[PDB]
């Protein structure tokens, strides 16, 4: 389950540089989308934006909403490039630029050609990374949560891993990572399994009635001890006391679920599925299933 | 991936009958949605929807969008409540209603009190149940696709089984399957493995580097000679007709990935991942991978 996308839908616009085309964020009267647009098949391998931006002018951008917007001042912040034009937009919604954390989760409207073409949500993998669904035009999509009205904008899609996973920026244009946006092999980190992700959705199980995977019980050290040879991340108190809620709402001991995962862990599924899931899910946070309760 | 909802947001609206609060559609100067917002917790049980309808006038209809509109007009179409309104809606998309055939998808914007809270993509079960993640006060909530910039609408929740799947009706107010909008058990028939589907997955996986799984040959009449006692779905020539492009961008014979199938129904996955994913996935039609490829 993704965030409705309406209020993401009316700030997407096509942007144009040369024969690159990737899509755009217009908030206000700016234009925010990827710098590498301004590259050419020879500049991808280690452009030097500096020298090439320079080589630019307003009237090389040309920005298409749905409308042909002229630009009249253009920046560089980080990995991100910033067109200010003549037009506010109208469709503009409450907004706040927000670096999220890994094993946070968030919706993406992926788009080709300044045009939204479907959404679907994802998590910051421990290593920086997002297991994405991106194709070639869809850079300058942008990822995204909504709190109250306000939509609270997190990612920017850049570039895809040697691994097939993917990459990007925050709105400010600092990388999510150890990333650089050229053309060369990068890896990533060992990824670990988002723990406390994976009680929450062990907790939405309980509460949609798959119950065939509770127990036993353990402590904190002990799990932890388990949980470090799965490559799991480690569980510490406050992810204890954001499990809480959910705690309170099924009746279930947190160490006592964590029991529950350890024997998951050790001696498998056994062919059951859990949510109508063979594997153990790490992409729903806890905040995540209390929207859904 | 689920459909971009904003065309469909701007659309949802909050009906109240009694105590009932549920979700509706407002298109052009119409509200859709499902009868049996007029019952009261002993109506459900087995309510003679005419007599009751008959008991109810337009100012017992509070339609609320984000706003307070006025009932000047309602009738009963099938298992659905059509309420005419003095406003036309101004957001109203270009729009059709449909009856979609078993095996097709469409997104769902789940709603609660008029409000878009998510949205996801699902299938129409081969025994016109659906597979989704309905609470209460979700009725009324709507599936649809979208074409070119036409909203098809053809689908409107209504009501979770004794098993925990889904039924609900077109936009005529017609079910999907043996269902009737009473609060009683209501069997659905054994479900079976949209095959094309699964196939079309198979191919999704190909085009993205997940090939482990591909091998030997055989005839249609024997793969469905292998599939009918797996429940899964015969494979028709329609259905390799329909495979048709994924098997030219690909350059896989569909009988050929038609075998590498039987090989996972009768050997299993044996633990590896196709698509991240441990089980074999049905939900995902040929043209839907073609919108992602
Ligand atoms: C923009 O739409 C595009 C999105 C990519 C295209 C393919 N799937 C995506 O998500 N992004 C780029 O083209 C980006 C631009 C650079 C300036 C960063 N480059 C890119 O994504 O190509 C990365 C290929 C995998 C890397 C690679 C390099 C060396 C060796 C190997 Cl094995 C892989
Ligand atoms: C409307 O929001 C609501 C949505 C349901 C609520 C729970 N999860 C949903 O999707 N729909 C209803 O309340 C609906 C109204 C009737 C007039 C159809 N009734 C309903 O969904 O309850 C069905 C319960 C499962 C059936 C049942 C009956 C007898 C025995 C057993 Cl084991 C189950």
């Amino acid at each position: 389950m993704a965030f409705p996308s309406g209020k993401v839908e009316g700030c997407m616009v096509q942007v144009t540089c040369g024969t690159t085309t990737l899509n755009g964020l217009w908030l206000d009267d700016v234009v925010y989308c990827p710098r590498h647009v301004i590259c050419t098949s020879e500049d991808m391998l280690n452009p030097n934006y500096e020298d090439l931006l320079i080589r630019k002018s307003n009237h090389n951008f040309l920005v298409q909403a749905g409308v042909q917007l002229r630009v009249i001042g253009h920046s560089m912040q980080n990995c991100v490039l910033k067109l200010k034009v003549d037009t506010a937009n109208p469709k503009t919604p409450k907004y706040k630029f927000v670096r999220i954390q890994p094993g946070q989760t968030f919706s993406v409207l992926a788009c080709y050609n300044g045009s939204p073409s479907g959404v679907y949500q994802c998590a910051m993998r421990p290593n920086f990374t997002i297991k994405g669904s991106f194709l070639n035009g869809s850079c300058g999509s942008v990822g995204f949560n909504i709190d109250y009205d306000c939509v609270s904008f997190c990612y920017m899609h850049h570039m895809e891993l040697p691994t097939g996973v993917h990459a990007g920026t925050d709105l400010e244009g600092n990388f999510y990572g150890p990333f650089v946006d050229r053309q060369t092999a990068q890896a990533a980190g060992t990824d670990t399994t988002i723990t406390v992700n994976v009680l929450a959705w062990l907790y939405a199980a309980v509460i949609n009635g798959d119950r065939w995977f509770l127990n036993f019980t353990t402590t904190l050290n002990d799990f932890n001890l388990v949980a470090m040879k799965y490559n799991y991340e480690p569980l510490t108190q406050d992810h204890v006391d954001i499990l809480g809620p959910l705690s309170a709402q099924t009746g279930i001991a947190v160490l006592d679920m964590c029991a529950s995962l350890k024997e998951l862990l050790q001696n498998g599924m056994n062919g059951r599925t859990i949510l109508g899931s063979a594997l153990l899910e790490d992409e729903f946070t806890p905040f995540d299933v209390v929207r859904q309760c």
